[PDB]
Order: C-alpha cells, then structure tokens, then sequence
C-alpha cells in the first residue's frame, strides 16, 4: 500500500549491524560504578540497557504476554478503543485515556499500532478507562506501571549524581506524565519501503523500553544506524529531547528507528516518562556558566509538543526554536 512508503532516503538498508558499544548496565554493581557508568553512556550514546535492575523478570513477562494477548483480540473489541470508529493522533491534547493510535510523518504511515494510555498518579477514574479486555490487563499493567516508575525515578536520580543536581531533580512536574505505549508491529511484505517507527528522539525526559524481538536501531555518528539486541529481562533507557535540553546538551538524546519485519510480528513496551504539558522547559540553571552558557531559552512543553508531534523535517525540529548561544 502507497500510504506505508518511506521516503527513498528513509527507507532501512537490509543489514544494519549489531551496536556492539551499546552499553549494558548491571544496576547491582557498587552504587559508584552505577552512577559513572549511566554518566558515560548518557553523555555519548543516550541509549543504554539496564540489567539486574530490581524490576520482577516474571511481571516482565506478564506484561509483554497480556499487551500480546490484547493485540490478538478481534476488531469487534479493538473498535471500543477508536474514537468515531478510527485510531486517534498523537497531536495535543493527548488524553490518558486507552486509544489506539496511528502515527507517520506529513506524507507516509508507520507499519504500527499503539495502544497508549497514561499511568500517573493511578486513580480508579485512570484504570477505568485503560482496556476492559484482556481480563487481567489493568490488574497487571497497573502492578507494571508502578514498577517501572520506581525504577525509572532510581535511573533518573543516578542521572542527578552524575550532573551534580540534587536528588529528587525530577521528581516533580518534570516526571508526572507516564505514557505506556503498547507497539504492534505485524510482518510486512516489503520491508524494504517501509517503517515501524520513524528515526525520532522520544519527546518526553526519559524512556524505558521492553522487548524481546529485533527491530529497534540507534543512529550513531557519520548517519550510521546500528541494532539494538533484544534482551528479554533488560529494558533499553532511551534518553528524551527534554533531557537532552535541560542538560544543555552534556546527555545525548536517543535517536531511534523500528524496521518491519516480512514473517513475525512483534510488540514493545515505551514507559514515556517526562513533564506535564503546564511545564517551562529550561537548561537546568545549577549547572550554568560563562563556560557553559544556555544553548536553549526557556519554552513551553505544550508549545514544543505541537511542533514535535507535526514537524519531522530533522531530528530536533521541536527545539530548533528555542536555540541560542
Ligand atoms: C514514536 N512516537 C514518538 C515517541 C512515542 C510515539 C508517539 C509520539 O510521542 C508522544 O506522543 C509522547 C507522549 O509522551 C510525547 C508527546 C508530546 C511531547 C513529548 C512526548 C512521538
Ligand atoms: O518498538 C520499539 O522498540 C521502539 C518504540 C518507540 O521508540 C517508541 O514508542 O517511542
Ligand atoms: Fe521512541
Ligand atoms: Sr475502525
Ligand atoms: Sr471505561
């Protein structure tokens, strides 16, 4: 189909090498060595995994069986999650509410459903409105959720030792939205023509990334993109465009694709964890100086939203106005 076509110049080459650089981080070494090794990989790649990070191996697996079991159901149940009888937009307001979304770049569309739905603070009036099938889904997402909040907010304040911020830096308005991205992806025809996910930074402070299948590339320097080796136990730690802005650029932002695959489908788990759409984004003033001058002027997420959500035409659009210095 016409409407799933990249662009010639989007489109993956067929053997894309595994990022061997790609740094593994067992979060159950000496809490120093925890802190300087996240610190490393945050200033030069923005894309780590984390391993021994204290998250149940069985919810994992839970998790990504019941988010299986939802995009198996049959259309008659997925209809109840798309609003006017089609799949929503990722365009502001995002509701918290469960939807399935579509997504592309204005023109193609991605080879992708999402589910998304927030996840903070969990309310009765929030996991009503999640998926009432399958069964088990809120009972085992809102136990997930949950877990993987606590360990992001422990990656978040290892990020706040390595910046000389105080701890608790982003646990605040920085970090109260959690959006849970549920990613299908069936098999494809012709992956040659086409995307799952388009090369994009996540928008947001941080994400944390589940998945046991290949798919997932990282672009590294000299427009090389490299893959990301499916650890089923592991969660890859994207760091986010507002992370890269607050940081005044000493963090890399992850850049990152999903390629389609011709015989297996495959699902991920996106914990997007970053600001409320209320907040003023800035380069974080303690660590300021005559020799490290702002980069970026003080925005609004909501205003940043709209043009990270709409214009593609590069990686950074979404910031490329608020540049100074
Ligand atoms: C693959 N796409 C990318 C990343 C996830 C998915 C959907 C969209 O990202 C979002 O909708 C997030 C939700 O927190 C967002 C929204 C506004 C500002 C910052 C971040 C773009
Ligand atoms: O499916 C993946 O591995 C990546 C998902 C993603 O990048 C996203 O949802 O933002
Ligand atoms: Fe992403
Ligand atoms: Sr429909
Ligand atoms: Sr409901």
């Amino acid at each position: 189909s016409e409407s799933f076509v990249a662009p010639l110049e989007k489109r993956a080459e067929n053997d894309v090498p595994l990022g061997n650089d790609v740094p593994i981080i067992d979060l159950q070494q000496d809490h120093l060595v925890v802190v300087q090794q996240i610190t490393k990989a945050c200033q030069d790649f923005g894309l780590f995994q984390v391993i021994n990070h204290g998250l149940p191996e069985k919810l994992m697996a839970e998790t990504m069986d019941v988010c299986k079991e939802f995009f198996a159901l049959p259309a008659e149940e997925k209809e109840k999650l798309q609003p006017k009888g089609e799949p929503a937009k990722f365009e502001l307001p995002l509701e918290q509410k469960a939807k399935l979304y579509v997504e592309g770049e204005q023109a193609f569309l991605y080879w992708k459903d999402t589910l998304a739905h927030g996840c903070h603070p969990l309310d009765e009036e929030l996991v009503n409105s999640w998926p009432e099938k399958p069964a088990t889904y809120r009972e085992v997402v809102a136990k997930y959720s949950v877990e993987v909040r606590k360990l992001t907010m422990r990656i978040l304040d290892y990020i706040c030792e390595g910046l000389g911020l105080k701890l608790g830096y982003f646990d605040n308005e920085l970090s109260q939205i959690q959006m849970m991205l549920t990613n299908y992806y069936p098999p494809c025809p012709d992956p040659s023509s086409t995307l799952g996910s388009g090369g994009h930074y996540d928008g947001n402070l941080i994400t944390l990334l589940q998945q046991n299948l290949p798919g997932l590339q990282q672009l590294i320097e000299d427009a090389k993109w490299i893959a990301v080796e499916p650890i089923p136990t592991a969660f890859v730690v994207n760091l986010g465009l507002t992370l890269k802005v607050i940081t005044n650029e000493k963090f890399e932002g992850s850049i990152h694709r999903v390629v389609t695959n011709p015989t297996r489908d495959r699902v991920s788990i996106a914990t997007l964890i970053g600001p409320d759409y209320s907040c003023t984004i800035e380069p974080a003033k303690e660590l300021l100086s005559q020799d490290n001058p702002p980069l970026y002027k003080p925005y609004s997420y909501a205003e940043f939203g709209e043009i990270y959500l709409s214009d593609k035409s590069d990686y950074d659009a979404g910031v490329k106005p608020y540049k100074i210095n």
